[PDB]
């Protein structure tokens, strides 16, 4: 399945 790096790859694109 997914949801492991998915939005994490869209997460890495953050401002944290």
């Amino acid at each position: 399945r997914q949801i492991k790096i998915w939005f994490q790859n869209r997460r890495m694109k953050w401002k944290k």
